[PDB]
């Protein structure tokens, strides 16, 4: 996959993560090869569709790690992955992939984004199931670990 | 929602399961105000956009459910969710959504999908994160339940 269209969605990360939870993730080694390794306990997923191309986005976190950004965001931990957590992370995916497409169409790449659908379930993985390009990032802080995939076909 | 959008979907579902492993499952009664309540161990995940709308479909098994579909497909069960199993569920979140894609276009409904994401956890719950109008549907046998939500804004 192409670093111009990544990159957006890289940066939308850790610019939401940096001005609403005053968090800066470290970013790992990417896997660009396979997906259904690595575990999280609540993600954020959505679909993607511009002219002649669809993708996916998935952001999942580790329950230590998103507790901490609801208590950075909100002022207060609320101690298990709960219903105002899913909403967060709803939100979260939202502003990633908006930001993202923001950037993306002065890049001249287009494309209209569905509704996000969290998932809350302890270790639970992800796959995107598709034979387009896919990259995987983890993003680390004391607190946990979260996986950005990003999938496209065309 | 218009029970003319959401029919087309679940008739595909229960079309593509007697398809792929004559299995027929028995649908009961939905629930139209709150998701994130239904329990699976494997669920497909796939986004929606048509012009000034979008929305979101999942369909999550109990893994004893999914395991019997594997069964009587390949004459034997896999013990747990693989990567067959992920695929599998993947290509018939595709099949769904694509068979309701059609039926829907007859009708004047327009949608292009996103690419399927497939999620792998014991007990996951699943919340579309939508101003629009949900449906929940289960979907029993002998074997377990199937659960399908369908959301949709515009």
């Amino acid at each position: 996959m192409n670093v111009d269209f990544i990159n957006p969605f890289l940066d939308s990360l850790l610019n939401v993560l940096k001005t609403m939870a005053n968090m800066e993730l470290k970013p790992g080694k990417p896997n660009l090869k396979k997906d259904n390794l690595a575990k999280g306990d609540v993600s954020g997923l959505i679909g993607m569709v511009g002219p002649q191309t669809k993708g996916s986005l998935s952001i999942t976190f580790e329950e230590t790690l998103i507790l901490e950004i609801m208590n950075k965001m909100l002022g207060e931990k609320p101690e298990s992955i709960d219903e105002e957590v899913t909403d967060l992370v709803g939100e979260l995916t939202n502003m990633v992939t908006g930001g993202a497409k923001n950037l993306l169409s002065d890049k001249g790449y287009e494309f209209d984004m569905a509704t996000p659908i969290v998932v809350s379930g302890k270790n639970h993985t992800i796959a995107h199931k598709s034979d387009g390009q896919k990259i995987i990032m983890p993003f680390s802080s004391i607190y946990g670990t979260a996986y950005i995939e990003i999938c496209f076909e065309g």
